[PDB]
């Protein structure tokens, strides 16, 4: 802190993006002329949807963790009717926006999005940091095209319980987490193996039509490779898709895993 940041410190700029309670901003700060992006909520809306928890749980987190595959938050400040969270710029946007636009991953983009994510998560769980909402709009590229994990509103500290409504899809999320059961830091790695799959296919492999369908997809693991996917993208997914969290790999099973050593373009290093 030692800086009250208030509105007028800033040029805001083009719309980043859109989230649940407001969008997020391109700004610049007017004095030294640093870039960087106001993330705007309403309080009004905050309340009414009784998250106003999930949004402190958010700034302390990650105003406090320091990682480069990791989003900084640099502060806050607030007025009448609006939160303003200070966030570093990401200039490549999301991982979202990339799938849509390539369709779908190489082997080495996505093994080195894989060893980024794993890294980042490394250094989340050796703090007991848990983040659940690991989704490819949450996941944001540097100026170097490096991977970044944002929005820590569902991040809390393992092993912990479900308090809250579950409000999007259900596609990222492992059993125990929309079954509302107990669960810890495998969350994590069940979310890392839907996204290796999404990232080589161009889509999660539990989609399905409607919410109630997904949840089956999800409970019965009942996922298929398209012919295209290699056995050792295969091999690591079907190792982190296990319904019993206890059988999924950790981390460093999976920096290590040959498919991503013979891919991935960046180091491991949960070291
Ligand atoms: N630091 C950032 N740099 C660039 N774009 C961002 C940044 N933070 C968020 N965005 C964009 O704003 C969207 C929503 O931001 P997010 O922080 O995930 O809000 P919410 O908690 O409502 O989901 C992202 O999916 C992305 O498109
Ligand atoms: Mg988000
Ligand atoms: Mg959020």
């Amino acid at each position: 802190k030692k800086r009250q940041w208030a509105l007028e410190d800033f040029e805001i700029g083009r719309p980043l993006g859109k989230g649940k309670f407001g969008n997020v901003y391109l700004a610049r700060e007017k004095q030294s002329k640093f870039i960087l992006a106001l993330k705007v909520l309403f309080k009004a809306q905050l309340e009414k949807a009784g998250v106003e928890h999930q949004l402190r749980r958010e700034v302390e987190i990650q105003s406090h963790l320091r990682h480069p595959n990791i989003l900084r938050l640099y502060g806050y400040f607030h007025d009448a009717t609006r939160v303003y969270l200070i966030l570093e710029y990401a200039p490549l946007g999301t991982v979202y926006r990339e799938l849509q636009k390539l369709s779908k991953f190489d082997e080495q983009r996505t093994a080195t999005y894989i060893t980024e994510l794993a890294n980042a998560l490394s250094y989340c769980h050796s703090k007991r940091v848990i983040h659940r909402d690991i989704k490819p709009e949450n996941l944001l590229l540097g100026s170097a095209g490096e991977l970044k994990i944002a929005d820590f509103g569902w991040s809390v500290h393992a092993p912990s319980s479900r308090r809250d409504t579950l409000c999007g899809t259900l596609d990222y999320l492992p059993p125990e987490m929309i079954e509302g059961r107990m669960h810890d830091e495998k969350v994590d790695l069940w979310s890392l193996g839907v996204l290796c799959y999404e990232f080589l296919v161009g889509k999660p492999p539990f989609e399905a039509n409607t919410y109630q369908e997904t949840y089956k997809r999800i409970s019965r693991v009942e996922f298929t490779f398209p012919d295209f996917v290699t056995e050792g993208a295969r091999d690591l997914i079907s190792r982190l898709l296990k319904h019993n969290p206890s059988q999924r790999p950790m981390l460093r099973e999976v920096l290590e895993h040959p498919w991503i050593t013979a891919n991935s373009s960046k180091p491991s290093n949960c070291q």
